[PDB]
């Protein structure tokens, strides 16, 4: 798969973390990201991707070790980690065709797993909004705590 590359934005409490919710098949929240074009660097990449969902350049925020990357099903994605963006930042996507909304979300309200269905004994996991986020939420935790603690 084609490697994707974005941001975890996190306000100044390092309470906070931002997302953006598309539609369709990306109906739900997660990290603002995408696909990575021919002979372009990962962190131009994050960048452009942010830019364009959210509005808010991450450009001069950027640094190149700061980042939790997951391989999901054989596809990278790698999601730099940018601290203090003030809560009261106008984000606005540049693309509403593409995404819906963009909020501030508790970090330790997010799920960091998906819920079984054991009391319906039936296999696999019940849905939830934040499923693109999830895989990133126990990374990004125990990065924060060994980062500032
Ligand atoms: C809406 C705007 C675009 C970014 C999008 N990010 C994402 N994270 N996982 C996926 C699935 C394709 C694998 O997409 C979700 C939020």
């Amino acid at each position: 798969g084609v490697p994707t590359y974005g941001a975890i934005i996190l306000d100044e409490t390092l309470e906070n973390v931002l997302l953006v919710q598309g539609y369709l098949a990306k109906s739900g929240w997660g990290f603002p990201k995408g696909k990575v074009n021919k002979e372009e660097a990962p962190h131009d990449c994050a960048a452009r991707e942010v830019f364009e969902e959210t509005g808010f350049d991450i450009k001069d925020y950027i640094c190149k070790d700061d980042y939790i990357e997951l391989r999901i099903n054989d596809q990278l994605a790698r999601l730099y980690i940018i601290p203090g963006i003030p809560k009261d930042t106008k984000f606005n996507p540049k693309t509403r065709r593409e995404i819906r909304n963009i909020e501030w979300f508790s970090i330790e309200k997010l799920p960091c797993h998906r819920n079984d269905m054991t009391p319906k004994s039936k296999l696999g996991l019940a849905p939830n909004k934040f499923f693109m986020a999830i895989p990133f939420i126990r990374p990004l935790r125990d990065w924060l705590s060994r980062r500032f603690g």
